[PDB]
């Protein structure tokens, strides 16, 4: 009665990036994993529900401040509702979509979701003391959010497969294959402009060499909440000309290996090929 | 360890505002119910523990940036960490808060008991983002998703921890009126303590009264402005003053303590037990 | 000598606006009335410089806090002589237009010009406020400010009118004319974005379903004293799709309608076809 | 009514600044005055109405965007309404005076006495937004187009309503110059009183003595600040208390109240009526 | 060692603007008259790189609070490392440039850098007061730093000339030139925008009328710490009709004739034609 | 003249803080150094003169941005001047001190002392801008480029001016020891003093103890701030009195005490004079 329209006002920042386009990867690999577990259409459809919610909300969370616009005539959604709306919203829907996974025990599903609150602790919290992660907490934190959001879609996928695949010869090669999987997702979005930061920018800085240059932007714009488009481009051409993206390229190849690795391990463990999984690993490149 | 460091991380933001002395109706609320419900000790500290939590963690998300000091030398939460680490901080602590709730428990229950609180809390920023007053029924609505909800979840917890010589079932409706009742009697008391975000009186006077165009626009001021200063808000209150509005407070409060003393009463006879501790209680919160 | 020098002082932030292009609605409409009552051109002159004055002296009352510039080289006028210098001018200019219409009651004249302020009250007050005004009030606004500066044009060349026309027979139909043109004129103004507001945004609003990104876009910028231009954009996409300008242009042609009567009925009282008035209803369009 | 609303809202930031205490010059100049002219209660009155929203509305028009409160529980009323509706009403106020003035009486030189005290604050306006600081003469110039012509316009509705067995012919001429004088002498003391916008002493430091540096760049400062704080105005005024242009301002007035008290007597001579409130208010008017 | 790091911290602010195109005037002008002086090629080396450091130097003092972007990706200097870096690292090469000066009396050498503050003090001291500078303190603030730092050049050059160049007779030529020189090139860099004024803005200001449009940008300018885009079109656009340019061409047509007559005074003292300062006078045009 | 008008805005700036009260430490230094090295009054006056106008300049050039005022009636000279001029008329002070110091003189020496000031200011600099807390031996490496230095500058002076009847090549290793030592002591000292821009204490509590995560949030917040408000800078007090870090720089300085009378007491013995002054001097620099 008056109850859907508070509903509606409770959720209306949440509708309002739900409908963005998703670029989804995530969504790309569930169906590349569904093809050797070969869960029931509807449930996958649930659980591929229930990551996006996951997904969304930590992007409200991680957005309530910005002001660049979206798309075209689409502002950001702070910039719709305001910071308090949408950190109301996003807390809310972070509940709701627990709520949807415990139909899919208690504390073992919290414990997996308050992980991916360690992961972004660490990143806010370097964000703001002006720390530049070294590559191993790099790949700490990614472990803990981007692959730990892909590790909760793995697990309820293998929750609810189908009973004529072995989930505990499988569970180990599985978890190790979206792990990496993660890593390597993030590493190569993280690449696309050239998150926060970036394997090569990373690197640079604990590599060698000083670039009192780029130290003093990345404190600039730290003092500004962000840096304009100018510095952007003055941290791109020192990266572009230090060829640190060489390093980056370096890894994903190796991490490639990786993972084709993993990939056949699961392929013979199970009488299934995956060429959806090869083909996604194939187009996260360079 | 380096995984109790980046715990630390973590809840770095709560334990800063957890440190800050509290108001205490609510611990009190529960050691008056319990003279009912006789839980074990080691059950209700668990209760107290994780609704305030659930109440500490509220304040953060809410208070994430407002730039006023708490104390002299205990700035805002926000400035200490920022908004971005207070919200993150503050919405782990709310799932860490329904991972202990369920600890010691349905899965359901527990997480749309939860929720109402968020859809009582989407209302106020509605209506304040968007310069709405809410009416007296409203104002109401939105106290009982809020502040009485939470009241009401910790009345659930102690009822299903109850002693087993007392009839759960004979009692739960007239438990939970009763919280409903007192959580607004708080709020309403807790506004008015405030006034002299919204108040009984300021609601009462913008809709059941006539015409106050300084009021009006200096609330506009300081909703564009995200707050206003001392000065406007003892204009506010002048103008409150003046008009004698609080008495309207005055007359709803009378009212809801003759309403809670017989609620009281009836339950003090359902079981064998007069409850001195919660007319005390009801008693203190005077306007 | 010297106070030739305090004039040009006094008159400098009028003489900006002065010079920009009118886009004369107001002047054809005048030319327009004047092919019935035949005031002459000496006297229309007069006239045509007394609304202009006034209603130039509106905009620097309107726009002395804009910041956003006019033409290609030419800022706001707040933006060369600053708010106080332009709102200091702009109460000179009435005053001083007061008292050139003086020369075609005293207190009539000082109530026909004080309505134009009660009107921009209620404009400002329902914007400081967040209130949308109801088509009801949007159309009792516009009476009062652009419909009555249109009035004031049409008295004063009433009261120089030709001896051969009769005045009495005609002041009835005249104003009544005048009141719907004026709205006509400021509904079509409003459109030609898609004033403060638009009659498709006001129906929008008042007439059915909730649409809370809306709400919350006008409140942002209610906040910030004005929309950015993302912000504009998603206005005017959300209004577009609920096909809200079909209600704009339902009602301009049932104005134009009830003033294609009143021109004839004013053609047949004198014997006077009015092509001119005609034309520039026909103008005002869609 | 609906039109009793309307109203309300135009008024609003008129009834907000009139409820505030006047400084009481202008009326008693007026009672001082009217004890030659002898002008009917009801009429001096009006007069008095008349001159004061003329008045408050000038404050408005040129308060309309400064922050600081006029009161403890009153901001100023850009703090309440914004700058829009406070120039809105000023701009309306300033027309229903002038229509005001025409029901009690030419048109034209009524019109042609309001525009000369928007002559007086546009090269006001002017030289603050570009950093000219006023000659003593212009200072003085600016003054009678203002202050002083505000007084002036009382003084001519009073003359024109005078008691008909006052000679007003033989009394213009006197009764003009001591008008002009005597706002001259109160704005002076006026801005001597706020030193301790422009000051007889700053302007005189600046002009008819050698370079300060400090002064002047402090000025620049708050001119492209939009104005000073506390220190730089207390800064201000150190260095002109010990350069003791002071002294200059007490000069000034010595001189004016020597000239007013003669212009006061041939008054008191061309009528038979010695007027003990006009040289009290004169004496008042210290320095 | 460790000192290492401290030097490149000191002088990465310097490093930054040294990297930029000079657009070399300065060193063009010290070539032409090195071919009458003919100094060492190893000197005339140094010299170049003392007044570079010394122009350099003065260019981070002026710009340390500069938000506007120098080139592509290069933000200004303050904009990497802040109004403060920037301003010790300024003052610290100045100094070192006076040590490397000392190399080729002290007091002298002292004075003559000293004149380039007293010339910058009147400039900073007008602009932040709100003075237009007159024709005649325009050229006197000229001669005190662009002049001066020339004539800075040219002293030091004088002083290793050649043994078989007379520096007695032509000193007083040779820093008449200089003076002149300096002038003629600053008012014809100030005019290739239509420092921070021009000799059309100048003139127009101090000459004949009002423009009271033109004297109220300024000021809302100078309140603004600089002009919008709009503005300086506006300012341009009144400078363009008042024909005011045209008082800048005739005093460089004068200009260039005052200086073709130094440079043939000079030409006769010594047996030495010098076209390369002929052609450099020939392309400060306009 | 109009060259003596040109000087005027020049030295305007410089003029302004030149007025100011000064610590008083460095000239109580000097006065103690030359009871050993009889310099001729007229000499230690140009040293005292030139080492001032060095020390001048130097806060000028890092307070040209600060919006605090020094006293009452005496606002930031940044606040009168702006940045700019500030600046410039600093950095040609500079230069002037140079000139001087020549006046009364190797060339290149004289400069590398000067350029040693700026090379420790940079570290400053680098240090506050990119969010680099200080090791305590970086802070001292600091402190002897800087602070250290500038006694050095005025020691080395001295020592070239002495009376001819004292040995300064037997001194001069003593002298520059105990002139770096008792500059550290002073800084530290004096940034103790300013707590109750770093602090050996907040250094020490930072490196050498264990993870205090609302300290290091609430400098970050500061730091890109420009600055902490006086609550955060409370805060940060509170938890350094907690911690008793503060008795760590009672250690360090006792031991710096210790190691400083032994100086004077072998320079006390390579000349026969007892120096009372300098020993007052250090004493008197407590913590």
């Amino acid at each position: 009665d008056h109850i859907f329209f508070e509903k509606a006002v409770l959720e209306a920042p949440y509708d309002y990036i739900a409908s963005m386009p998703s670029k989804g990867v995530r969504d790309q690999f569930i169906d590349a994993l569904n093809d050797w577990l070969r869960v029931p259409d509807v449930k996958v459809g649930k659980i591929k529900d229930a990551v996006r919610v996951l997904h969304n909300s930590s992007l409200l969370l991680d957005d309530f401040q910005d002001n660049s616009p979206l798309r075209r005539g689409k502002p950001s959604t702070h910039n719709i509702f305001g910071s308090a709306q949408t950190v109301n919203t996003a807390t809310y829907s972070i509940i709701k979509a627990i709520g949807q996974i415990m139909e899919f025990s208690v504390q073992e599903v919290m414990n997996s979701i308050m992980i991916l609150f360690q992961g972004q602790a660490m990143d806010l919290f370097w964000t703001y003391n002006g720390h530049v992660p070294s590559e191993e907490e790099y790949y700490r934190m990614i472990d803990q959010k981007t692959g730990q959001l892909f590790s909760i879609a793995t697990s309820l996928l293998l929750n609810a497969a189908d009973n004529e695949i072995p989930r505990t010869k499988i569970q180990s090669c599985l978890h190790r294959l979206t792990r990496l999987l993660g890593r390597c997702f993030q590493i190569r979005d993280d690449y696309q402009n050239l998150g926060k930061w970036s394997l090569a920018l990373i690197h640079m800085i604990h590599k060698q060499r000083s670039h009192m240059a780029l130290l003093n932007v990345l404190s600039t714009g730290r003092k500004h909440g962000g840096m304009t488009l100018e510095q952007k481009q003055f941290v791109l051409d020192i990266i572009e000309e230090e060829k640190s993206l060489d390093y980056t390229r370096s890894v994903m190849m190796d991490l490639h290996v990786q993972l084709r690795a993993e990939i056949g391990r699961i392929e013979i463990l199970l009488d299934s090929p995956n060429p959806a999984m090869r083909l996604l690993l194939e187009l996260l490149r360079v």
